[PDB]
């Protein structure tokens, strides 16, 4: 996160860190045994780390649970980044409490202008990687502004959020993490040209398009 602020320990209780020897992506806890992340975060040997603030220090609220299964969206295209979403099932159910909690899925999509909270352990410079969780409040941008910023690249499964002036954005290492708006998971950190650059806002997977797939996948897995 570039141009954000220190969230505060465990104030974003649905935020997880995906670890394969080191933090490599964010994700969002959506029930006791499932995490949503970006498809481009797929790899084997994932340990999900819940209850994290400082990802380099054991502070006492963590739960470390290995993934039992990953499910990349059937239509994910790694060239265009369309359908950049993946589900991860935990080998055991997380113990839910005030510091480790699921985030609600949307029942309707969010509109341009809505303020959201974006969070992660990604780069803070447009190189410096933080140990504690960083946060950014940012608005969803209009579809037209998003398409104007990235001609020919924005599909109906993507939205832009942030600040066209630059200076405030998600970044490398934030990928897969949450965009939460009024208590609903509306986005997943997906892509963008550099970070916090003028006229290059962050691009996010549009979660509301995937709720039926998420629910039916969980129901059968
Ligand atoms: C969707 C495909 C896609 C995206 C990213 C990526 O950049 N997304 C990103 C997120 C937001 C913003 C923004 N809002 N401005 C911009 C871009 C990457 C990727 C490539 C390189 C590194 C890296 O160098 N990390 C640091 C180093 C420890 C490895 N990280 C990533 C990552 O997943 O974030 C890899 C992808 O498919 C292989
Ligand atoms: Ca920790």
């Amino acid at each position: 996160i570039v141009g954000g602020y220190t969230c505060g320990a465990n104030t974003v209780p649905y935020q997880v860190s995906l670890n394969s020897g080191y933090h490599f992506c964010g994700g969002s806890l959506i029930n006791s045994q499932w995490v949503v992340s970006a498809a481009h975060c797929y790899k084997s040997g994932i340990q999900v780390r819940l209850g994290e603030d400082n990802i380099n220090v054991v502070e006492g609220n963590e739960q470390f649970i290995s993934a039992s299964k990953s499910i990349v969206h059937p239509s994910y295209n790694s060239n265009t980044l369309n359908n950049d979403i993946m589900l991860i099932k935990l080998k055991s159910a997380a113990s839910l409490n005030s510091r480790v909690a699921s985030i609600s899925l949307p029942t309707s999509c969010a509109s341009a202008g809505t303020q959201c909270l974006i969070s992660g352990w990604g780069n803070t410079k447009s190189t410096s990687y933080p140990d504690v969780l960083k946060c950014l409040k940012a608005p969803i941008l209009s579809d037209s502004s998003c398409k104007s910023a990235y001609p020919g690249q924005i599909t109906s499964n993507m939205f832009c959020a942030g600040y066209l002036e630059g200076g405030k954005d998600s970044c490398q290492g934030d990928s897969g993490g949450p965009v939460v708006c009024s208590g609903k998971l509306q986005g997943i950190v997906s892509w963008g040209s550099g970070c916090a650059q003028k006229n290059k806002p962050g691009v996010y997977t549009k979660v509301c398009n995937y709720v039926s797939w998420i629910k039916q996948t969980i129901a059968s897995n």
